[PDB]
This record gives C-alpha cells, structure tokens and sequence, in this order.
C-alpha cells in the first residue's frame, strides 16, 4: 500500500477531521467558527487543523486590522484535487494542482452554462445534463484506461519474470538485452529493474 | 456532509480494513491467508471482513471439496468502481459498477508478443516498444479525464452552491427544481443534495 493513501486514509478516518473539511468546502472559517458550530472546542480543532496542514490539505492566511489580534482562517488548498481510487485491481490516490490541467472546451462550455442569463430552473437542468454527458464520458475513459492498464501490466509481469529465470543460468545475454532496452522503457520502470538485478 | 462518505470513510480509516483491502487487489484470499499475512488473528479478520462486506466493498463466496469444510474466501465486490474526490469545493464519492466485460486490442496484440517464437531479444525490444506506446497513450487518457473532471467539478459546485444560496428565502422553486433534476443526476450525486438541502 502506498505512504501517500495510508496516511491520508488516516487523517480522514477521524470524524471530526472530516467535518472540518466538509465546513471549508462551503467558505474558509476562522477556528472560533468551526469550534461553535461543530460544538468541539478551539483545543482539539486547532489540532485537527494542524494535522490537515500537515497532510497538505488545508492552508491558513493571516488577515489583521488595526488594534486587533492577528486571527488565522482556514481553507483547503487552493487549486487542490485529491481522488481516492479502488476498484478489484487498484487501490489508490492521487494528489493533484488544477493549474496543472489544460483548459479544455467542456471545461469552456460548463463555464458557459454557468453564466448564462438562463433562468434558474432551465440552468439547472441544462447543467444537470450536460453532467450526465460528462460522467458516461470518463466512464468511457476510466474503462478504457484499465484495458491498457490490463495490457501494460502483462508486459511488465513478462519482462520480470523473463529477466529473472533468464538471469540465472547466463546473467550475460540478459545484460546485453536490459543495456538494448532500459533507454526505451520508461524510467522509472527501468531502475526499477537494473535494481533487482 | 453525505451519509455513503461519511461510512466509507470511517470503514477505510482503520489500518486494518485498509490492509485487507490492498491484499484483496492482488487476488482473493481465505481469512487465514489475510491473518498471517497481517499477523492480526483470525477474529478481528473476520471482524473487519465483516465490516467491509456491509460496506459494499467486498464479497465471500463459499468453495467445498469433498471431505472437506466450507471454507470461504474474500474479494473486491466484481465491478466495483469507487471515488473519493476533495478539491476546495467539493467533497464526496461516487461508487457504480462497470459493465463486466472486454478484454482489449491491445491486451491481445501483448498476449501476442509474449508467445510468439521470436528470439529472446527481439522480443524484449518488441516488447519495450510497445510498453513505451501504451505509457504515452495512458498519459493523454489521465490528461484527458482530468480535463473533463474540472468540468465536471465546476457544474456540481454550482449545482451545490445555487442550490443552498436559494434554499434560502424561498424552498418551494428549489423543491421543484430538484424534482425536475434528480432523475437526471446520476443517483449518488442526487441523494448527496437531497439529504444536504432538503
């Protein structure tokens, strides 16, 4: 199991960790906020806080004004995507900017919808669906991602078991193949094979 | 905060059940296999199996042979597909099955290369390439999805926003707006607003 998801699992395991989160989805709240509203207290919110600062999913700013304290306020990271994945074959998360991602015509024509000077109910229920549209979309996609996924994993399993069987009785051929190949297999994977010999 | 989240949740919060369910992914396995493995003991397996039954996430089924006990064994539910998504607007989870079937092109043409009779280092060559092929389409398919995912986030933030800002000085437009919608939202998103606004 990856560092990443076991750590992250473990900070939202905790209730109250993920009520907080749920809070900031709505606006940042200063601690005070949160304290009254989910009834806790400024001792452990202030700590739950701290933890999802220091899984990287919360940031604080300091907003003063004249003849007052500083008074922090809280927010999840701008720009942050963060997905939990499991299916019979992945278990995984992936943690992720949005500035990072291309802008794309969807993304355009969402925009659009949302802008429009449509009528609250015929907005909704253009964006309602559009939403369909978009979701059977990238379940298209995520399908498609795990056939190549079934594909690629094949290979690699092959390669492994090839390139140890073979470096047992001859390591000299193997070399010769590995030296032939580790600039065309992607990096990672590459070492990741040098390394176990 | 949804109901299936908040659950969902709280089940993968244990280290235990998040263990198993790593295993799980490998292929199936009997409690004994899971409680060695884990060194946890057979009753808390059982335990936090059971938990992730109800969950939804797993399921048994019961192998005999003659002479022998029941004894059965433990996988990811067969077409399970679960998300877990957070961004500064959002937080929540979808969970649907994929239709269960398809074996691709590519799977076939790897099938392939692996069995054909050509020599061990025209193989590997092969082989690379086609791997290296494979990785770039992956990149532009996980491109592609994250491109149609922050317009996906973009309408359910609104959805979720407009559907609160209103649920204010006047829930009677709304209610009909969510009875003209709902069958339209994929139904986990639709009972993540109705037991949030309403």
């Amino acid at each position: 199991m990856g560092e990443e998801l076991n750590r992250l699992l473990d900070v939202l395991g905790n209730e109250t960790r993920r009520r907080i989160l749920f809070l900031l989805t709505k606006r940042p709240y200063f601690v005070s906020e949160l304290s009254r509203e989910l009834g806790v207290g400024q001792k452990a919110v202030l700590e739950h806080l701290r933890i999802l600062e220091e899984a990287g999913l919360i940031e604080s700013r300091v907003e003063k004004i004249p003849r007052g304290r500083p008074r922090k306020y809280y927010m999840i990271k701008k720009g942050l995507r963060l997905e939990i994945l499991l299916t019979p074959t992945l278990f995984g998360s992936e943690m992720y900017e949005a500035k990072g991602v291309r802008k794309s015509p969807e993304y355009e024509q969402a925009k659009e919808l949302i802008k429009s000077q449509e009528p609250i109910n015929v907005k909704m229920r253009e964006l309602a669906e559009f939403l369909h549209e978009l979701n059977e979309r990238i379940r298209e996609i995520i399908e498609e991602k795990r056939e190549l996924e079934e594909a690629r994993i094949l290979i690699e399993t092959y390669i492994e078991n090839t390139m140890r069987r073979l470096a047992e009785e001859n390591r000299q051929i193997i070399e010769e193949i590995f030296r032939d190949i580790e600039k065309i297999l992607p990096p990672g994977y590459a070492r990741s094979l040098k390394e176990k010999f």
